């Protein structure tokens, strides 16, 4: 069975303490409709109650300690979750935990550290003589004790930050200390950027290493999580990335599959990623998100038979996890370069029923983004559903590629002998409607096919030869199988 990943959240979803019950009220569902993995967000204290998890103050509060006047996260208590991974678990749903190592956030004091100022387009530049400050890295756990991890943290486990409380000034700060330097090796842009945002852990120091080890061990066995979602890849020692994920597998027995956000619109530095880290994981294929959503824009201008072009998908299939929109992308977001909406299930076609990447499915463009713009995603499941029928039940086989005209572009799949009725014809076009005639294997010869999406109402025959003329209405999507 083709695997398909589900991000279970956006951005705006609610902080009503809830998300873990409703993912455990929607198990059955994402298993009936062929999701077999599910990545869930930071489940671990945040900053505050509200925060989405990308500010975690405590890694090993997963919403049972009271503390930043909370016990549950934004998302719920620990038990909800363990109940709500359980219901996943008894359908054959793997479970996948975001991991947020970058940097530490909502300190309980200030520390009073030596730092310098440094450039903030070239972070190898000081630009400053060195002087006292105020920061927040003392975390002390108030509510959690020495459960688990008697481990504390203070100002020399981090490189730096980027808040003097001191004058009440911003600026990115380096700190003074012993063989205290940005990690390397990281992203180059910037001249070295390991400093992001908050407090920024340094991976240079052994015993944060070690904890850091130890507390991933932890969370994959205390939450029985079958892979790991990585943050923020291109801000952390690679290396340290590489064996992070080694240890965990070493002591687990299981296979971790992993997938890290290296957030960059360039293949070579993606492939860069992926030898300094021996190949041990995957990464978002983000070159592959930009050729969509340009295409996405460009009112049929855009030249279809490029689509692959610079993608990581083209280079390395097997370690790329193919995507439409996230939680960054979306409306109103940061990173925000949205796939209109027309083209959205032109963008699912293509990653759910082509063989190479791993693809997911975004929250968001199931139910719809709850965002405060008039430009908001909406719900499109009752268009994405035909389409992951069409992955979990007929796109298997080998395939053949039609880019071969700036507008109309397509693929087929010959189907499986041990898939009953597998195989399939996908059209789609930024542009006006029309034909093309594409070959689906000898083995299909006579048979009667129809789009699965309901499109087009007229059926096709495949040929004696085992070729078929298919078609597709203006800036649509068509995906033939059998009737
Ligand atoms: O529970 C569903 C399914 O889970 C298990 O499969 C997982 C794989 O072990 C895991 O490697 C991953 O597969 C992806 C590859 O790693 C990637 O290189 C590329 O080829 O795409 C693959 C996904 O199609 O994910 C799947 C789960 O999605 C288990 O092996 C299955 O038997 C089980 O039914
Ligand atoms: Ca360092
Ligand atoms: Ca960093
Ligand atoms: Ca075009
Ligand atoms: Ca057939
Ligand atoms: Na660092």
């Amino acid at each position: 069975v083709n695997g398909t990943l589900m991000q279970y959240f956006e951005w705006y979803t609610p902080n009503d303490g809830q998300h873990w019950k409703r993912l455990q009220n929607d198990a059955e569902h994402l298993s009936d409709i062929g999701i077999t993995a599910v990545w869930i967000p930071p489940a671990y204290k945040g900053l505050s109650q509200s925060d989405n998890g990308y500010g975690p103050y405590d890694l090993y509060d997963l919403g049972e300690f009271q503390q930043k006047g909370t016990v549950r996260t934004k998302y719920g208590t620990k038990s909800e979750l363990q109940d709500a991974i359980g219901s996943l678990h008894s359908r054959n749903v793997q479970v996948y935990g975001d991991v947020v190592l970058n940097h530490k956030a909502g300190a309980d004091a200030t520390e009073d550290v030596t730092a310098v100022e440094v450039n903030p387009a070239n972070r190898n530049q000081e630009t400053s003589e060195e002087y006292q400050i105020k920061a927040w890295t003392d975390f002390r756990f108030p509510g959690r004790g020495n459960t688990y991890s008697d481990f504390k943290w203070h100002w020399y486990h981090f490189d730096g930050a980027d808040w003097d409380e001191s004058r009440k000034i911003s600026r990115i700060f380096k700190f003074r200390g012993e063989g205290k330097a940005w990690d390397w090796e990281v992203s180059s842009e910037n001249g070295n950027y390991d400093y992001l945002m908050y407090a920024d852990v340094d991976y240079d120091h052994p015993d944060v290493v070690a904890e850091t080890k130890k507390w991933g061990i932890w969370y994959a066995n205390e939450l029985s999580l079958d892979g790991f979602r990585i943050d923020a890849a291109k801000h952390i020692k690679f290396s340290f990335l590489r064996d992070w994920v080694q240890a965990v597998r070493q002591a687990t027995g299981k296979e971790m599959f992993t997938v890290a956000e290296y957030w960059q619109n360039n293949a070579g530095k993606l492939e860069n990623y992926l030898n300094k880290t021996s190949f041990n994981q995957s990464v978002f294929d983000v070159p592959l998100h930009f050729n969509l959503q340009a295409a996405s824009s460009q009112g049929g201008g855009y030249d279809m038979r490029k689509l692959l072009n610079g993608t990581v998908v083209s280079k390395h299939p097997l370690k790329s996890v193919t995507f439409v929109d996230n939680h960054d992308t979306q409306p109103g977001q940061s990173l925000e370069s949205t796939v209109q909406t027309w083209f959205k299930p032109l963008a699912y076609a293509f990653i759910l029923t082509r063989e190479s990447g791993y693809p997911q499915v975004f929250y968001g463009d199931m139910y719809g983004t709850k965002g405060d713009s008039q430009r908001e995603i909406p719900a499109l499941k009752h268009k994405i559903e035909p389409i992951l029928k069409a992955r979990k039940q007929y796109a298997y086989g080998a395939q053949h590629d039609y880019f071969d005209h700036h507008d109309i572009v397509g693929w087929t799949r010959e189907g499986d002998s041990s898939v009953a009725n597998s195989g399939l014809a996908a059209l789609i076009t930024d542009g006006p409607g029309g034909a093309k005639r594409m070959y689906v294997g000898r083995q299909n010869a006579g048979e009667t096919w129809h789009d699965i999406t309901g499109n087009r109402s007229e059926p096709v025959v495949i040929n004696s030869e085992g070729w078929g003329e298919f078609h597709v209405n203006g800036g649509s999507v068509s995906i033939y199988v059998q009737r």
